[PDB]
């Protein structure tokens, strides 16, 4: 069978290339890190190039830290609940500003705050579906301790305002944190750009493996750990670290970034050529905005059709997508062209077997 | 050359078996469990595979949870400050009684939580080098919220009454949770006998990868998640899962478990066969008891040369061992007598040829 991958913004597939460099520190290189002996020592010069590959991979300098975490979940957890106890308990600044279109590792977790007492506002999203720097400003007071938005929403890929957000933050002296999964190897990344005191990231949206994450703490800027220990990462987050994916995540950085180009001008225009060709068939429509998104991703309505029917149908042609009452296509640098016209093919062909109601 | 790995307590190799059955989902099988579709649901017979033998390998109930964590160093964090949060801030129960001997996971956090204002004692540790049972009902008072006491301590070996803590925990309605991360695969781990309501463990320590852990909690005990989010593992551990580790740990829990009877009938006589061997050198010394001890560790302790120095001359040899002053030598399942012979030749060469004291 041939089957079409096309829930990219779910997971991705780890690149061979990934898992090549992977495998020896699954075979015979097991020492942990941590240890004196030779056992030890052997894997630093991969995992300083891993790291490395991080670094440049987000514009990270070297005075900042990239730490490794275990996924985007831990890092946002991380941000938020640190960011609690540094400047809302200690600080008295007791109020944190982020959106309705946070994953919900982040808006969860201020749930949890607004339980015990922190006072959080969720923007609402206008209607060119992405978010306005000014929005912030006017939520943010003089007791914000965190502003933290999403650099692109998993669910319809339009890519927000985090430079002027940052500019806005760094004027006002709040801690800047973003969530920019969706970001990497899909648009081009820069921490200083951004003015950002937290990134959060997770491997397994740009080819390398779930299960591993990191968190780009800039240079000077406190956050009380969430994994205490303090051994391991400048202390800042405990536990043996996981060799072979920190390896595997600094390779899946480097061919992200490598692949940035292919990404906007290939992958982008297949989404094109595909959200097109779909848009050539009744009362059918495009969520949100075409312009501010994401090279790889498009959100599609369809009439009285619930979306969930047409995965179904999907899935039973062996091709592969999510909802976003929408249905998510979201692509990749795996898929073919050929790919694309055979899922405009069966997309239509399930349409109209699907457009029979009663 | 031919290494000699004698460091199994720091972390262990990978069981080939183990690499193999999670090289599919590192290959072709990347789906995100999450989904709806065939990448997804394609994953889960695996998944409930190894979770079946995690709950087989530690007598868990089908009515108890047995939650995937990244390490043992994420489940510490989250029962202490997850039981700091339910029952000292919310039940007004802020005492937490613990060990000296608990790893730095479990005693930084313990740490921080007096740095908040919760009142911890640290047992001490008595000639035998073992804590009694009595030690804690002595230390438990009515606002006890949790007794945390290790399995297995990870720089002697010495195992902990921990059936007869369950016990008087039990009695006076205290939380129990147990660091069982050096008993895997080294003695028979039963919750039930237990009767613990906590149970960390770490795949690295019984030849899975490093990077992913455990966490039992009993059917009905509540602990709010430490990863909010509330979309995986019962919505207690937010963040896609790290599906090749999963199948792995359970692939190596099943051979840690079937291999129980080879690791203390002979790993535990080639560590007998070791020590008496190297006790037969001028004024050493067993440093602790030598009955109740894990069947694969000796913490031998030297003369006037710090442990260091003999650390280096081994990994010079090309044999690797940790510190605990003194020396930690500790086996596995995939050494051989003539490595034992050829220790025990190399540890006493280096020993004279250290002894010419200036
Ligand atoms: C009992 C016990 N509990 C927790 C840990 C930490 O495991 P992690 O998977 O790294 O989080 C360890 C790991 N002890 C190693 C590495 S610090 C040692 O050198 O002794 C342990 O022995
Ligand atoms: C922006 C953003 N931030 C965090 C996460 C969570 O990543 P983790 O590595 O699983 O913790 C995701 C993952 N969103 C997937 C799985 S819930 C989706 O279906 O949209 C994300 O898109």
């Amino acid at each position: 069978v041939q089957r079409i991958y096309l829930d990219n913004n779910a997971t991705t597939r780890i690149d061979p290339k990934v898992k090549e460099i992977m495998d020896p520190f699954l075979r015979d290189h097991y020492g942990n890190p941590s240890s004196l002996h030779q056992f030890g020592t052997e894997t630093h010069p991969a995992i300083a190039e891993a790291l490395d590959k991080l670094y440049k991979g987000i514009n990270a300098r070297d005075i900042d830290d990239v730490i490794i975490t275990s996924c985007a979940t831990e890092s946002n957890n991380w941000v938020l609940k640190g960011v609690y106890f540094d400047e809302c308990l200690k600080k008295g600044k007791n109020h944190i500003v982020t959106t309705v279109a946070e994953h919900p590792a982040v808006r969860s977790t201020c749930n949890f705050l607004e339980s015990l007492g922190v006072e959080v506002t969720y923007l609402p999203i206008n209607e060119h579906g992405s978010i306005t720097a000014e929005q912030v400003r006017e939520a943010i007071t003089e007791k914000t301790a965190l502003v933290s938005v999403m650099w692109a929403n998993n669910e319809t890929g339009l890519i927000f305002p985090i430079e002027e957000i940052g500019a806005i933050c760094k004027e006002k002296g709040v801690l800047f944190h973003t969530d920019a999964v969706q970001a990497i190897g899909k648009i081009p990344v820069d921490v200083l750009k951004a003015n950002a005191d937290f990134l959060s990231f997770s491997a397994h949206k740009f080819h390398g493996p779930k299960g591993i994450g990191g968190l780009y703490i800039r240079s000077g800027v406190g956050l009380t750990p969430l994994f205490h220990g303090g051994e391991h990462m400048n202390g800042r987050r405990s536990g043996t670290l996981n060799v072979p994916y920190i390896v595997g995540m600094g390779e899946a950085m480097k061919l992200a970034v490598e692949h940035l180009d292919y990404e906007k001008e290939v992958v982008g225009k297949l989404r094109d050529k595909l959200e097109e060709a779909l848009l050539k068939i009744p009362d059918v429509m495009v969520v949100g905005d075409r312009i501010h998104r994401v090279p790889n991703t498009t959100l599609v309505s369809v009439r009285g059709i619930e979306g969930e029917a047409m995965l179904w149908d999907l899935n039973r042609s062996n091709i592969a997508a999510s909802t976003g009452t929408a249905i998510r296509l979201s692509l990749s640098r795996f898929n073919t062209e050929a790919e694309i016209d055979k899922t405009i093919e069966v997309f239509s062909q399930a349409a109209v077997r699907l457009r029979n109601i009663s």
